[PDB]
């Protein structure tokens, strides 16, 4: 069973996340030391944590569970090695999670839901009925990304030119014109404060010496973080509800017919897709987790993807159902850490198939998707769908 299943090989990936693979782990061994294989991060192990009470518990302890522990076109060569928020622990990570949290203004909200609920009728009303298109391309990519370009402020003229560096064209080449861009970005928000969220964390000083506001070098870490993986997750939670959706027409006919059932629907969609479904912690002492130590210095890596279908949790955890009630799922994480976005993703996603489901009842998917090849991420990379009224 488990001793010849690699969680560090691609090739499980590249067909969506292998929810067979986590069962087995969840029977097996709750909690189980991953020997380093060929395809292992720096040839090491790590104990894996697949079920949802052990998981909730390493989230829920950050002090014996540390953060501290990038790919895409991320420059790779910065003489310093700075931090980003989601690798923070306390005292630095409180001050800066509430800069952050005070960069979210409502202000600033309410022209991302105006642009979104623009866009997205813009959108739906230039669909042909009946002709395929890939939606990810069309649509679901260009929703969040938007969004999380007016979060950091860039102005709109840039946006598609950026995003084509951030999701590529060397790497070289890609990660210099987003640093660059990024500087220039920060000098003009600090010469000239605007109303959006990397304004206000830029033009922050914090006096702790122990807590320090982020570098330049930070700033630009955290731009092409965000903006390239809150633009993923996101419209992977919009592409992967389309699909549930899809395949359960007769759920998008009850959804359909009563916009109040979308709230627990959404909810239901982010446990369903679980865009973001594992992260990495270090155990900073000698601990015990679900009767198995662990030694300091030891990598952990929890699978919320796994959790969110954990049947002890989730009765017909392995079923879509859009009234489940209750619901809760770990895919916006849990505890100090948990995401700064998750109002933001349910609003794209509110937005998007209020729309969408106002104009067409009949959703088919007429190609097999496409999946990213990734155990950080799981996303559809291609969605070819009919869309009709029905
Ligand atoms: C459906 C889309 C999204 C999903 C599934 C998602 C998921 C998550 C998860 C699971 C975490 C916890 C990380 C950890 O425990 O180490 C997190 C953190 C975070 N998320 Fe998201 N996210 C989504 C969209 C967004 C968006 C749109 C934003 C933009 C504000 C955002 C901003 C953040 C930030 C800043 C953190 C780090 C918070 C901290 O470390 O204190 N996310 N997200
Ligand atoms: C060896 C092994 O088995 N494996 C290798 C390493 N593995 C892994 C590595 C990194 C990782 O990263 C998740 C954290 C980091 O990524 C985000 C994604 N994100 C973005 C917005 N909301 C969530 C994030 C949040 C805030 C900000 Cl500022 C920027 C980001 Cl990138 O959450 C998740 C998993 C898991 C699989």
């Amino acid at each position: 069973g488990l001793s010849g299943i690699d969680l560090t090989d691609l090739d499980n990936f590249a067909d969506g996340f292998p929810h067979h693979l986590f069962a087995i782990h969840r029977r097996e061994a709750p909690v189980y030391w991953h020997r380093p294989t060929e395809h292992t991060p720096d040839g090491e192990g790590f104990w894996s944590v697949a079920t949802y009470a052990e998981t909730l518990e390493v989230l829920r302890d950050p002090v014996t569970y540390s953060s501290v522990t990038f790919g895409g076109t991320v420059l790779q060569d910065l003489p310093v090695a700075g931090q980003v928020l989601n690798m923070m622990d306390d005292p630095r990570h409180t001050r800066i999670r509430r800069l952050v949290s005070s960069g979210l203004t409502p202000r600033m909200i309410r022209r991302v839901e105006d642009d979104l609920r623009r866009r997205a009728r813009g959108l739906l009303d230039g669909v042909e009925p009946g002709a395929p298109f890939d939606f990810v391309v069309e649509i679901a990519a260009e929703l969040p990304m938007q969004m999380i370009c007016i979060l950091l402020g860039v102005p709109e003229t840039d946006r598609h030119w950026l995003f084509e560096a951030v999701e590529p064209l060397n790497v070289e080449d890609a990660g210099s014109r987003l640093y660059t861009y990024a500087l220039e970005l920060i000098a003009g928000k600090r010469a000239e404060p605007a109303d959006d969220m990397l304004s206000v964390v830029a033009n922050a000083t914090i006096d702790d010496p122990d807590a320090p506001a982020l570098s330049d070098a930070e700033l630009y870490l955290f731009f092409h973080l965000l903006f390239s993986a809150g633009a993923e997750t996101t419209r992977n939670s919009i592409a992967g509800g389309l699909l549930a959706l899809a395949e359960n027409p007769d759920q998008l006919q009850t959804l359909r017919s009563d916009f109040e059932l979308l709230p627990t629907a959404i909810e239901e969609i982010v446990r369903w897709t679980s865009p973001s479904p594992s992260k990495r912690r270090t155990a900073s002492r000698a601990v015990s987790l679900g009767g198995q130590p662990i030694e300091a210095g030891q990598k952990v890596v929890v699978w919320e993807g796994s959790a969110n279908r954990d049947p002890s949790v989730f009765d017909r955890a392995d079923e879509f159902d859009i009234t489940r009630k209750p619901n809760p799922h770990l895919g916006f994480g849990q505890g100090v850490h948990y995401c700064l976005g998750a109002n933001l993703a349910r609003l794209e996603l509110r937005v998007l198939f209020e729309e969408l489901l106002s104009r067409f009842g009949s959703v088919r998917v007429v190609e097999p998707a496409e999946w990213t090849r990734s155990n950080r991420h799981t996303g559809i990379r291609h969605l070819v769908v009919e869309l009709r009224g029905g």
